[PDB]
């Protein structure tokens, strides 16, 4: 609703537009692993659940496009949501947004055919999402809470779950312990976006997101070695042929003149904040009129925002399979050309892509690899 006066470099934050979702059964880890990108089991061993407290993935269409967005938490812990047991095979609680929190269960509940899976939404009294940020770091399982670090990038943060209730003092004690200000949800937003990393169906548009635009390949939510799931194939064809050209990355909407956390204010640009470009897939241009789009608007808040930017147009960074090697065998650094902005503004409002640090060191990876 509001905007961030001013940037948090840390903070804890009430997940509200996150929602839980119970997956269990005897098939759930066999279910569940032909049905989103990550890995379900272990390395080495295609039976033994994964016991890490908490990782990223995401369901895909058949079509290969994002679906939902999510983060899975095995679930094996004596955990009361399962207020009497059915199951003792595996349970799973998948992290969704709240709005796609039904859709995802009917979606769970559709597919399932003969597979012995049980699923049905986790009431946010029951189990609460939060998030909490600090450069120094933190990340777990102690009795009330689930801590497990945010691994899409290095300064994202850590998940928190909330097991007691609303009435409970778990997360104040633990915001009082690890000297975080308790912030509403959009100062949680901001540090998402200051990281690059955009999340929800309001980001990732449902069924039509593009994993690799949507940097999943970079974000740690695409086992690339695991076997078949749903939408694998476009996945796959993309990682080993593709030539991605357009990512998601940090913008500064600015006038003519974590990084980018320093840059943010809550002041209009020409518009009064970044909220208000079109809800979604506004077009970025060149100043000049030459060659129109550039750039999809995604969601913004203060003078930053996501967008899908043409990386060979808007940045610095060396595209995987097309950037030529120099002497030394690194890429050749091209220099980014002019100035951009909206379509149709012809006012001194300018967008900049700023490339995460994170983001350009594994681009760097890709990049090397592809080029072997």
């Amino acid at each position: 609703p509001s905007i961030p006066s001013s940037y948090a470099p840390s903070g804890i934050s009430h997940l509200l537009s996150r929602q839980l979702v119970v997956v269990y059964g005897p098939d759930a880890a066999k279910y569940l692993q032909g049905m989103v990108t990550a890995n379900v089991y272990m390395p080495g061993s295609g039976s033994m659940v994964r016991t890490d407290r908490g990782y990223y993935a995401a369901l895909l269409t058949g079509q290969g496009r994002v679906l939902y967005d999510v983060f899975i938490y095995p679930l094996t812990d004596s955990k009361h949501l399962q207020r009497v047991l059915p199951s003792a095979g595996a349970a799973f609680l998948i992290e969704v947004d709240k709005d796609q929190a039904g859709l995802l269960v009917d979606h769970i509940k559709r597919y399932r055919v003969r597979a012995k899976v049980k699923v049905k939404v986790v009431d946010v009294e029951e189990v609460a999402v939060w998030h909490a940020w600090d450069p120094n770091g933190l990340g777990a399982s102690v009795n009330d809470l689930l801590v497990t670090p945010d691994c899409r990038t290095p300064a994202m943060g850590s998940r928190i779950l909330h097991f007691g209730g609303p009435d409970g003092n778990a997360i104040q004690n633990f915001a009082e312990r690890c000297q975080l200000q308790v912030l509403p949800q959009e100062y949680y937003v901001l540090h998402r976006i200051t990281q690059g990393v955009p999340e929800g169906q309001t980001e990732l548009l449902k069924m039509s997101a593009i994993p690799h635009e949507s940097n999943l390949d970079l974000m740690g939510g695409i086992d690339f070695r695991k076997g078949c799931y749903v939408g694998q194939e476009l996945v796959t064809r993309t990682e080993h042929r593709g030539v991605v050209r357009k990512r998601v990355l940090p913008c500064v909407v600015y006038e003519g003149s974590g990084d980018l956390g320093g840059l943010y204010t809550d002041r209009p640009i020409a518009g009064l904040s970044s909220a208000r470009e079109i809800a979604s897939e506004t077009n970025i241009v060149r100043v000049s009129g030459k060659g129109r789009g550039v750039g999809k608007w995604l969601r913004g808040i203060g003078n930053v925002g996501l967008a899908v930017c043409r990386l060979d147009v808007m940045t610095d960074l060396p595209i995987p399979g097309e950037t030529p090697a120099g002497e030394d065998g690194v890429p050749e650094v091209r220099e980014v050309k002019g100035e951009f902005t909206i379509e149709g503004d012809e006012g001194p409002l300018r967008i900049k892509a700023v490339p995460p640090a994170w983001l350009r060191r594994e681009l760097m990876e890709k990049w090397e690899v592809k080029n072997e």
